[PDB]
């Protein structure tokens, strides 16, 4: 398939939301090929909305795998390895899929010289920034 | 099972409250597949908060249970490895369900060149 | 045990401030699966401000303790492994038990370009972001 | 096939704009070399311009990539040291590609000492 | 030996001032448990104090110590597996015991856009 | 060649332009040494200039490069190790070449206590530190 | 020698500022312990002054010594990783021995919302914070 | 040779500044030892300033010694081992010779709660 289907787009949008993989979803009996769907994101805005929607699902649904994936661990050095690398590359892809949600979390005490106040002195520019 | 209905909701909550994951509460006969737990949470703001609760008290489930992961590994390479890949995802994990219990605490002394005050220029 | 009974309650308090974890208090004679101490804990004021004390204690003890652990390392590697794991764990922990105490410590020395004066331009709003 | 042709550009834009390499983009026959391609973006603005954007649907296609890579990676030694360095390269990559997508996410809760006012005094 | 007793609070410190870990000056005889050293503390400022002292002696000698650690290591891999977890551990307590003194330390050059000033505007 | 020679330095620019290290280019044939190929620098403009141009260059030349040592990585467990370190040692490397293009990139969501607005107080200076 | 002697607090400056570690240097003929150099250093302003400037000179040492280390290293697994260990350790602790000169050098190029300025809103507190 | 004398502390410069290290420039014969280059240094500010140019120059000469090393390790475990080893002892060495050049280089995009903008309040 290579026009524009959305029969397929909304299968294609139910699929990621569960937290199935693009290119794991494009292998699939009658799904467009990776390329494929990317044509039709940069052509159809209904399809790039709804697209949208199911990567934060994907997400949420990806958050709940991690555990599963090293909880249920072969205990064999590779199969740990493998099951880590999967960790590890899940976790970098949540933060970029929904930032605000999975992001790194840091609270930042901020205090001064010796544990005072922060000290500022402001002046006058010295040299031509502006 | 697809139609959102509270109590069932509230089940799920009290469930994971107590510690238990989602995908477990969702084996159960009678719960709503993953997928329909999201779906009920996205289009009712009442189940979101429900939920945001037990996902923090599920959270302070997780937090003792990596004492004991960490503390009662076998002692053989893989299984150390394991239980080491256990404890990290769910150290991740936590800082998402509760930043500001679980996230990373910093202190920052901050002074300015050589020790002395910070020095700004402004236009 | 069910009901909540403060006798017990006290003697966790105690138990956890001397750096045992609950799970492992649980685990004791007579004592209340972790499910019930949660139970307790969000119905009763007078639980929570002590276990909040003990939690501050136990984190102190904790701070001693992995002193030991690393020192007392059986040298062989899985050992050595799951020694550096249960130190970790606790390094991280600690940081959450008392943050003010065992958070992170850094001291940034903030200076501008080249070394010199922060420089700092200011502008009326571009967009509207108020 | 040195010189600066629009349409050949347009169409190494397109292939990596479908998820191809430069490399293989420019092993191709007809096809002007690395050096040749760089060339041109830095005397040709135009081309800076359409070449950013293939970078940026190449992103994408790599952000998919990496979750094969892993899932699919030989449970062995090496290959998963192999599959492990793909993909740590590739992460690495795209928040060079496209920064305000793929760089790191941090929120960062700023406070005073003992999570009082932050103090600030001023000369 | 439960009872708030000063002397023997003022041991302790000197005990731990000249390197002596809280542990091993616990398991001395006639010297209160950890336990009651920390209720001590607990309700007792001026020992809090004299004890942090106590405390930032203790890191100097530790600081000391890192390097023998590290130096003398047995080239053996899991014990010197063991040795950097030693010394690992001694670093990260290190910055709490004297956060001023180990804290890390970053000199950050903050510059804005392209090198140019910093742009902000306000409301 | 002790002498500069323009010639040579711009054979050398080509070369660090497509992506080759100074001290591998030094050790082709009737190349200077890169003791003197520094030397060079020192004193003429004209090569800084073009040196400079051509670093640029290098770094994106490698940015493209560090794609095929990890995928052509030989899956033995030493030459992974090496394909490795010469990945990392280039992604540090890229980052001085170019800070701009290929520094690290991070987006910090800045809030306050408790998520609220960020507080601050200001007061008068305490001690001199004017 | 439990007493102060000027000479030998002399000579211990002297090997420290050479780059050997203090427990080394009281492992000498007729140095004191440890503890004792601890205690002439808490009650002698003199003896704390030279240290100060000792320590400083120490680090410098230890910086060209780092190279040294890493080059010269066995290559054997175990003595590869105990190099890796004293280089390590070295470094963490020149930074804080000297934080101007070794700590870490990190430039932050600083925008706003979409590579724009910052955006900044100020608003009356909210709470009673002051 | 312990006396400050120029021409030598000249040629020590001229020494680094071609790539060579201290410890290489000091066992050549008539060259004073380390601990009297550096004397020399803390009591000369012309020395100082020179060899931090010299020091610059050893930089920039170390950085190119690094692609040699990881590109010509040894394919065999602890000598890639080491190879990264002196690698990374050189990336951090040079970050202090030449902290501007060397240093980290981070890009931080500060946005506001929810990407709006950065709230602030004051007393």
């Amino acid at each position: 398939p290579s026009d524009y289907m959305p029969e397929v787009a909304d299968d294609i949008c139910s699929l990621l939301s569960s937290g199935e993989s693009l290119l794991k979803v494009c292998k699939r009996p009658g799904m467009p090929d990776k390329s494929t769907v990317f044509a039709w994101l940069a052509k159809h805005e209904d399809f790039r909305d709804k697209y949208a929607k199911a990567t934060e699902a994907r997400a949420d649904s990806i958050f709940e795998e991690i555990f599963e994936i090293a909880d249920n661990a072969i205990p064999d050095a590779a199969e740990v390895a493998k099951a880590r690398l999967r960790v590890d590359t899940r976790k970098w892809a949540l933060a970029r899929m929904n930032p605000r949600k999975y992001g790194d979390k840091v609270t930042n005490e901020l205090v001064g010289k010796d544990g005072g106040a922060i000290q500022i002195e402001t002046s006058p520019m010295s040299t031509l920034f502006g």
